[PDB]
């Protein structure tokens, strides 16, 4: 395994550049880094994700990322769903999903 959840912000917040200025799993919950990240990986992911200010907006951003995801390669077994990581429901499948993720990164 390449690590947890530790490695999971070092990796993506460089990627784009915000360092998740709060809650690890809620910062996710808004889309925005990740979406940005995956358009890194996957040409085309979620270019025109919206700002965070609403609420719908999130959950665009968040179902075009793992659409995008689950599709890419990461299986949907080892991805969060939408409700999961918005609902905050499910914790240790949404840091999950980044491992997986990394593995399709690298090989690329």
């Amino acid at each position: 395994m390449p690590q947890t959840e530790r490695q999971l912000r070092v990796w993506i917040e460089g990627a784009t550049g915000r360092r998740i200025g709060d809650n690890f799993m809620d910062g996710l919950k808004d889309g925005v880094i990740l979406c940005e990240l995956i358009n890194k990986l996957q040409p085309g992911s979620v270019q025109k994700v919206n700002d965070p200010v609403q609420n719908w907006h999130k959950l665009e951003n968040i179902g075009n990322f793992l659409r995008a995801i689950k599709h890419y390669g990461v299986k949907p077994h080892d991805i969060f769903e939408a409700n999961d990581l918005f609902e905050n429901t499910n914790h240790t499948q949404v840091q999950s999903t980044l491992i997986a993720l990394a593995s399709q990164a690298k090989t690329k």
